[PDB]
């Protein structure tokens, strides 16, 4: 079992980055096992959107790290990030306005919900599968 910890927002960045408090340090962190689309790419400015309304919507945000790696050759955090307890990966996913992606052994717990959440925004053509 992976475990929720305790974070508050700075600010919203872009679909897949958010700045976060972590353990009273400024953060960025990088969602683990998804890809959205870069600000400047199609379905791009929906997806930051949604994680800047997600995040900016909730009171409580918390980090998860997974087994293995916790930040990435750039510095920044890997985890999966929740916003009242709705995990903020899954839901990009499940809207199609990310793909699973970057799935690196050791660091892929939540792997098969987000492919699940995947495979349903397809057959709804969401977005992205539209
Ligand atoms: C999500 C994720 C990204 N990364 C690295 C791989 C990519 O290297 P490159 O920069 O060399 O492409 C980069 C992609 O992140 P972005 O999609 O934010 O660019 O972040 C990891 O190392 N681990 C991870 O879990
Ligand atoms: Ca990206």
């Amino acid at each position: 079992k992976l475990h929720k910890e305790p974070a508050t927002l700075i600010k919203a960045i872009d679909g897949d980055t958010v700045k976060l408090m972590y353990k009273g340090q400024p953060m960025t962190f990088r969602l683990l096992l998804v890809d959205t689309p870069e600000f400047n790419e199609k379905y791009g400015p929906e997806a930051s959107a949604f994680t800047k309304k997600m995040v900016e919507n909730a009171k409580k945000h918390e980090v998860e790290f997974d087994k293995g790696q916790r930040t990435d050759k750039y510095g920044r955090g890997l985890a999966y990030i929740y916003a009242d307890g709705k995990m903020v990966n899954e839901a990009l996913v499940r809207q199609g306005l990310a793909k699973v992606a970057y799935v690196y052994k050791g660091n892929n717990t939540h792997e098969q919900l987000l492919r699940k959440a995947e495979a349903q925004a397809k057959k709804e053509k969401l977005n992205i599968w539209s």
